[PDB]
RNA sequence: AAAA
C-alpha cells in the first residue's frame, strides 16, 4: 500500500528520460511526468509528445501521471501549477530524477518537492544523469550506476521516442543491390574487397570520377533515353585523343576490368575493353536493364556495402543485434514531413552513431555532408548522438574538416569524427576502434 | 563593506552569461564565475575558455572570481568546491543567475548559496534567462525583465566569446564588386533589382542555368584560356540542333539583355545582340578582363548583393549599426583552423541571424546549404541562433525544406527559416518580418 | 539559455 513515486522532467531530449526509466521502472509504483504546455505568446512549445511516447515505450500504462506547466521559464508559475496538480497521494518514497527540461524547471520541482515531502516517513531522491560518463548519479550518495553497457534501446525506439515513424532499413541478407545483380553480387563485391584491401580505393576513385563520371553522368536522364545517351556519347567522341572514351578503353587498369567484368553479362558497361556504345534500335528500356543499376551502384552505392560487410563482422563479435543495433540505408520521417536517408547507423548502448558515407575528396561536398550527419544524428537520436563521415580525402583534409565542423558540448571525446581514404582497407577495425571505446 | 556579489555557471553556451552579465554589471561589486575543470577520465571538457571571455568582454578585471569545480556531474564533489572556493567575504547580497551550466550544477549551487546567504537574513536572489522570450525571471522579487530590446551586442563580441576570432566582413561602401565594375555597379545592380522586383527571378535564374551557365561554366580557368574557351565554344556550335550559343543569341529575353548590356562596354558577354566570340587576336589577359569578373557576378553573387541591398534601409531605420549588427561576407576562424564565410549577418538584440544566399532551385544542394547555415550560427552564436536560408526554389519545395531541417528545441518560432525564389521581389520585408517579428 |  506503500506507493513510491518516480518523477520526471520532459524537455525535448526523451533519450536521458528513457534511460532512466528504464532503469528505475521496476522500482516504483507511480510515475509523473512534468511537462510544459503549448503557449505560442511565449514562444513555448509543448513536450506532450514527448511525454506519451516516454509512456507508450516504457509501458507506464495507468502508473503514469502527466503534470502540465503553463510556463517552464517562470518560477512563480512552475511553483503554482506544481502545488495546484502535484498528485497529493501518501508517498514513502519521491523520487526526482532531474535530469530534462529547463533550469528554472530543475530547481523549483526540485525544492517544492523536497519539501512537500520533508516529513521523515517519505523519502526523497535526487537522481541525474549524466551524459559524459553514462552513469546515474545520485545526490547526497557517492553511489555511481554506470547505465552504459545495462540498458540498451534499438533504432525503432530510439527514433520513436524522437517522434520519427515509417523506420525501414535494410540488413547484409536483403540488401537491394543483391537482387539487382544475382548470381554475381558476391563476385563483384569480393573483387571491389579485394581491390579496397590492395590500397586501390584511391585509384579506383580518380576512376571513377574520370572517365565513369563523364561517361555515364551528363544529364538528369542521360541513361533512361538511348538517344540523349548516343549524344552523349558523340559529344565526348569529338574530344578525340582527349577523350573519356579513350581513357575508359585504353587507360582503364586490369583491377577495374575485373570490377566491370564481374557484373552479369546483360548489366555490364563494356564489351570487351571497350565501352558499349548502344547503337539505334536499343530500347530505352534495354538501355536501363544494362546500365542503370550498374552505373548507380558504381557511383557511390559500392563503398556503402564495403563498409557495411566490414562492420558487420566485428559488430557480431560483440552483442550488437542487426536491424536493432545496426543496419544500412536508414530511412524514416516525422508526421507530414519529408523523409531522412542515413548510410549506415550503430546504436552502442544507447548512444546512437550515425555514419555518412562518400568516395568524394572534395573538401567543399565532404563539408557538406559533414553538416548533414552533424544535423540528422541530433534530430533522430538526440543531442548525444555522435555522427562519422568517411570520406575519400586525405589525412591532412579530414583533419582540417574535423577542426571546422567541431562543436562544444562540455565533453571530451569528439562527437563528429571524419576518416579519409587511408582508413578504407581496414575501416572495421577503425570504426570499432571509434564506436566502443 | 556593503559589497554585491553576482554569480553565473559557465557553461559551453556563453551568451546568456554574457547578457545577464551586461545586465545587471553596474550594481554588483564582486563576480564569481563557476566554470568546470577538464578531465578525460570522466570525458568532462573546461568551460574556462568562456569564463575568459566573459570577464574579458564584461570588463570585470580584479572583480572578477573565477570558481573551478572538478566535477559537474556529481552533487558532492560540487559542494566540497563551493566551500573551498567560494570567497569568504562578508556579502550584503549574493545574487545568482543559474542559467548556464549542467543541471547538478545548477541544483547544487543553488541551494548550496541558498543556506550559505538566505539563512543570514542577507539579500539572495535567483535569476535565470529565458530564451524563448527574452526575459530575466526573478524567483524572489517575482519579477520578469524584457531583456529584448535593452541588451546589445556586436559580431565581434559575439564571435569572441564563442571563441572565433580574425572576424572579418564587408560594407555597402566596400563592398568587393564595386570594384570590379566602378562607374557601372550602380547601373548594374540597379536593372537587376528592377527585374528581380519585377517577378523575373524565376526567368532570370533558369536562363542562367541554361544557356549561360552552359557556356561560360566548364573546366577551371574556362574564361582565362582563350584556347580553353574557343575549343569549348566550338564544341557548343557543333552540337547546332540544341546549341546554347543559338539559345543564347535568339532566345535570350529583353530583360536579360538590359542587363547584359547594363555592364560597361569592355566587360560585356554579348556583341551587341548576340554572344561575343574571342577571336585569334584576343588574349587571355584580354578575355580574362573581358567575361570573368562579369561571369562570377551574374553567377550568384549579384543575388548577395540584391538581397543585402534590400534590407540595408530598414536596418538603419531601426538603428542598428552597419559593422556592429549587420554585414555581408562575414569571415572568421577558431584557433589554427579553417575559416568559414556566411553570405549575411543580421544581429537582433542579442539573437543573431544568419543568412545563406543561393540562387540554386535543386532541392539537394538546397538541402546541404541549411545544414550548413543551421551549424554556422550555432557554433558563432550559440544554441538559440536564427539561420535563414534563402533559395530559389518553388513554394512547395521551400516548405519541405524547412520541415525536412527543423530541429525541437522548446520554442514556437522556427529557428530555420527557408525563402524561395517567390520570395525575392520582397525579400526586404520578407527577412524584417521574419527576424524583427 | 529545455542529458552544460
Ligand atoms: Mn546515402
Ligand atoms: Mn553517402
Ligand atoms: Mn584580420
Ligand atoms: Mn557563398
Ligand atoms: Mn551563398
Amino acid at each position: 500500500m506503500n506507493e513510491k513515486v518516480l518523477v520526471l522532467i520532459v524537455g525535448t531530449n526523451p533519450l536521458p528520460n528513457y534511460v532512466v526509466g528504464s532503469h528505475l521502472k521496476e522500482k516504483y509504483d507511480k510515475f509523473v511526468l512534468i511537462y510544459s504546455e503549448k503557449n505560442d505568446k511565449i514562444n513555448q512549445n509543448s513536450t506532450y509528445d514527448y511525454a506519451k511516447k516516454l509512456k507508450e515505450h516504457l509501458n507506464l500504462n495507468d502508473k503514469c501521471i502527466f503534470l502540465p506547466l503553463s510556463d517552464v521559464s517562470n518560477s512563480e508559475k512552475i511553483i503554482n501549477d506544481l502545488r495546484e496538480k502535484f498528485p497529493s497521494e501518501d508517498f514513502v518514497e519521491v523520487h526526482l530524477n532531474y535530469t530534462g527540461g529547463t533550469k528554472t524547471m530543475v530547481v523549483h520541482i526540485y525544492n517544492f518537492l523536497k519539501e512537500k515531502f520533508k516529513n521523515n516517513k517519505i523519502k526523497f531522491e535526487g537522481s541525474y544523469l549524466d551524459a559524459r560518463d553514462y552513469k546515474l548519479v545520485y545526490d547526497y550518495s557517492e553511489e555511481a550506476i554506470s547505465l552504459k553497457d545495462t540498458i540498451k534501446i534499438d533504432i525503432n525506439t530510439l527514433l520513436s521516442i524522437h517522434l520519427y515513424e515509417d523506420i525501414h532499413f535494410e540488413f547484409y541478407d536483403t540488401y537491394s543491390y543483391k537482387q539487382k545483380f544475382v548470381d554475381s553480387f558476391d563476385k563483384i563485391s569480393q573483387e571491389i574487397e579485394k581491390a579496397i584491401k590492395d590500397d586501390k580505393g584511391e585509384d579506383f576513385v580518380k576512376w571513377l570520377e574520370d572517365p565513369f563520371r563523364k561517361i555515364f553522368k551528363g544529364e538528369n536522364k542521360l541513361l533512361e533515353k538511348t538517344a540523349k545517351f548516343k549524344k552523349h556519347i558523340e559529344k565526348l567522341l569529338k574530344d578525340n585523343d582527349s577523350s573519356p572514351i579513350v581513357k575508359f578503353n585504353e587507360k582503364t587498369p586490369q583491377f577495374i576490368w575485373d570490377i566491370l567484368n564481374a557484373f552479369p553479362e546483360g548489366k555490364k558497361l563494356n564489351d570487351g575493353q571497350k565501352l558499349w556504345i548502344p547503337d539505334d534500335k536499343i530500347t530505352n528500356d534495354n538501355l536501363s536493364s544494362r546500365v542503370k543499376d550498374t552505373v548507380e551502384f558504381l557511383n557511390g552505392k559500392w563503398f556503402e556495402w564495403y563498409v557495411y560487410s566490414q562492420i558487420k563482422s566485428e559488430l557480431l563479435d560483440r552483442k550488437l543485434k542487426e536491424g536493432e543495433h545496426f543496419g544500412i540505408s536508414l530511412k524514416a520521417q516525422k508526421k507530414d514531413s519529408p523523409y531522412f536517408e542515413l548510410d549506415i547507423f550503430l546504436i552502442n548502448g544507447y548512444q546512437l552513431i550515425g555514419i555518412s558515407l562518400t568516395t568524394s575528396s572534395t573538401r567543399e561536398l565532404c563539408k557538406l555532408k559533414g553538416f548533414e550527419v552533424i544535423h540528422r544524428v541530433r534530430q533522430i537520436g538526440g543531442d548525444e548522438s555522435k555522427a562519422i563521415l568517411i570520406t575519400g580525402m586525405d589525412k591532412s583534409k579530414t583533419e582540417d574538416l574535423q577542426k571546422d565542423l567541431a562543436y562544444e558540448t562540455g565533453s571530451t571525446q569528439k562527437r563528429f569524427v571524419v576518416f579519409g581514404i587511408d582508413d578504407w582497407a581496414d575501416i572495421g577495425s577503425k570504426i570499432c576502434e571509434e564506436v566502443f571505446k
